[PDB]
C-alpha cells in the first residue's frame, strides 16, 4: 500500500507523525506546497485551485489514497478535489468529527474550534458539529499561531501573550478544544496550561488532535517501517530539514 | 508615463502610498502576488522564479518602468529580472543606500538593517553599505512583524512583546534603522518609541523608509493618477486592503 500526504507546507508533519507511528502503510509520498504556504490567510477561490493542482502532482506517483493533512485545504478544497479524483481523498475534518462523537457524549458541552482564518470563515467544523447534534459551539481564528510555531516559538512570553490576545475575549469557557490546524499540536500543552491557569480549572479542556483522529478513522477502514518520499514546491531540502524537527 | 509596481502582496501599498503622494506618474499598474505571499520566509531559488514570473505579468501592459516594491524580491530576484528586461527595473534597496549616503555623513554611525529572513540572509543591504564605506552595520530578521502587521496588530502588548523579543539581544545602539521590508513603515512610530525608551535617547533614530527613498531616487534620476490593481489571489481582497494601507 502506497499513499500520498498533501499539505500547504511543513505543518503536515504532525499528521505524518501519527501516520508513521500507526504503521498502516508501506509507502507515503509527502508533498508540501511550501512555495505558496500559508493557505489559511488566503481566499476560497485560490485555495480550491491549490487543491486541484495538488491532485496533478500525485498523478504520476500512482497512489491509491490521498490524505489531505491540511485543515485549511480540507475545509475549502476537499469537495472539489473529490469530484476530479478517482482515488479516495480523506481530509482531517470529518475524522475529527467522528472522534468528537466518540469522546464527547454531552451535546451541550462547550466546544471551541481553533483554526486558520480561512478554516474558521468556511464554518466547516461548525456545520459538521451542528449536523451531529452539538448545540454549544464556539470558533476562533488564531492566525498568528501558525507563524509563531513555524519560527519555533513554542514557549515564553511571546507565545503566552499571543494566547492571551486570542483567548481573553472568549465568552464561554471551553470543555473541548479542536486543534483544527496542522500546527497547533506543537503548543497543545501550552494551550491546556493557559486554560487551567487563567480559569479555576483543575483538569484541562479536552483537545482533539487531527492526526490522531484521522488515524483512528483510517484504522476502522484498512488493515494492520514505511518508506517516505518528501516533495516540495519550494526547496525540498528546506522542507526535509523541517521534517526532521517536526517528526521528533 | 505608465509604470508597474510589483510586490508579493499588499505590503507594496506602503511604496504606492509614497508614489501617490509625490504625484509622479499618470498611470500605475500594481500587481500583488497575494496567492503566494510571503516571499521572505522562502528560499532564493523560489524567489528568483517568482521575480521572473512577475515580468511575464507586466508584458501585455506596456509599462515603461517596473518598480519592484518588495524588499525581498529586490534583494534576491532583481539582478535576474534585469537580465531579461528591456525596460528599466528599479528595486527598493539601492534607493535606500543613496538616502543613507545623503543623510548619514559619519561612517561610524551604527546602522541597523531590519527585514525578512531572506532579505537579511542575502546581505544585500550590508554589502551595499560596506561598499560605500560604512563601518558599523548590524542586521536583524524580524520575521513575525509581517504577519502581525497583516493582522493589523499595530499597537498593544503583543506588538511590544514581539519587538522586545527581536530587539533584546541587540548589541549596538543604532543611529539609523533601515525599514528593509514593505510592512515595517506601518509600525515605524512604535519602533522609534521602543529604541528611545530602552536606550534613553533624546531624539529617535533615523528611520529609512523604502517608499520615500525610491520616490527621492526616481525624482533625482528622472527629473520628474490612475491605479489599477491586480492580484494572483482574490483581487477584491487586495483592493479592500488598498483602502486601509493607502490611508
Ligand atoms: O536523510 C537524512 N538526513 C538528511 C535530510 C536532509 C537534511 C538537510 C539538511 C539538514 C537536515 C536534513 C535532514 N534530512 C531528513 N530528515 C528527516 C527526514 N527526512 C530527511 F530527508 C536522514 C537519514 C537517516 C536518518 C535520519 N534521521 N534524521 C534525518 C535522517
Ligand atoms: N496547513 C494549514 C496551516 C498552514 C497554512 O495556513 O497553510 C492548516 O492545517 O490549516
Ligand atoms: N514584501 C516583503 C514582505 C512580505 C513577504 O515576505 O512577502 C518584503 O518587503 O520583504
Ligand atoms: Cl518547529
Ligand atoms: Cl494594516
Amino acid at each position: 500500500m502506497k499513499i500520498g500526504v498533501f499539505d500547504s507546507g511543513v505543518g503536515g508533519f504532525s499528521v505524518l507523525k501519527s501516520l508513521l507511528k500507526a504503521r498502516l502503510f508501506d509507502e507515503i509520498i509527502y508533498y508540501g506546497d511550501s512555495a505558496r504556504v500559508p493557505y489559511g490567510t488566503k481566499d476560497p477561490t485560490t485555495i480550491k485551485q491549490f487543491g486541484l493542482e495538488a491532485l496533478d502532482f500525485f498523478k504520476p506517483h500512482e497512489i491509491e489514497l490521498l490524505i489531505v493533512a491540511c485543515n485549511t485545504a480540507s475545509a475549502l478544497a476537499l469537495e472539489e478535489m473529490q469530484k476530479y479524483s478517482k482515488i479516495p481523498i480523506v481530509g482531517v475534518i470529518e475524522p475529527s468529527i467522528l472522534a468528537i462523537k466518540r469522546q464527547v457524549e454531552d451535546k451541550n458541552a462547550p466546544i471551541l474550534v481553533l483554526g486558520t482564518k480561512a478554516t474558521i470563515q468556511s464554518n466547516a467544523y461548525d456545520n459538521a458539529l451542528k449536523q451531529q447534534g452539538y448545540l454549544n459551539i464556539s470558533h476562533l481564528a488564531t492566525s498568528l499561531f501558525v507563524p509563531l510555531i513555524e519560527e519555533s516559538i513554542l514557549e515564553g512570553e511571546l507565545l503566552e501573550t499571543c494566547m492571551h490576545y486570542y483567548f481573553t475575549p472568549l465568552e464561554i469557557l471551553p470543555e473541548v478544544i479542536i486543534l483544527g490546524c496542522t500546527h497547533f499540536p506543537l503548543i497543545a500543552q501550552k494551550i491546556e496550561g493557559y486554560f487551567m491557569g487563567h480559569f479555576a480549572l483543575p483538569t484541562p479542556p479536552l483537545l482533539i488532535h487531527s492526526g490522531d483522529a484521522i488515524v483512528e478513522y483510517l484504522q476502522q477502514k484498512y488493515a494492520l517501517f514505511p518508506k517516505v518520499e518528501f516533495h516540495a514546491s519550494g526547496d525540498v531540502i528546506w522542507l526535509e530539514r523541517q521534517a526532521k524537527e517536526w517528526l521528533k
